[PDB]
């Protein structure tokens, strides 16, 4: 037997990963309606905008402000991604595992 349960903007799915230097956020957006996207990010608060998705996390540790952050696209796959660069290089940042949308 199934049991589906359901509880418009859309919260995207996403995977997180680091090295010393970046974290990388990898957005997952195949429903999004426009080709052209939207990341503010500031200390350790992350926002991704692409209608119909928004998507917030608070990052473990924060990101540096140089204009050095990677954005790429694929629109064979639907996946944004953006690397973030470390205030302190070298940080490990702990419980990506459990990052939520805010």
């Amino acid at each position: 037997a199934h049991h589906h349960h359901h509880h418009k903007m859309l919260t995207p799915a996403f995977d997180l990963s680091q090295d010393p230097d970046f974290l990388t956020i990898a957005i997952r957006v195949p429903y999004a309606r426009v080709s052209e996207f939207d990341v503010y990010f500031e200390g350790s608060d992350f926002k991704f905008y692409a209608k119909p998705y928004f998507l917030r996390l608070t990052l473990p540790g924060r990101i540096v402000e140089n204009g050095s952050e990677q954005g790429s696209y694929d629109a064979d796959k639907g996946i944004f991604t953006i690397r973030l660069p470390k205030e302190t290089p070298g940080q490990h940042f702990e419980g990506l595992n459990m990052l939520t949308a805010l």
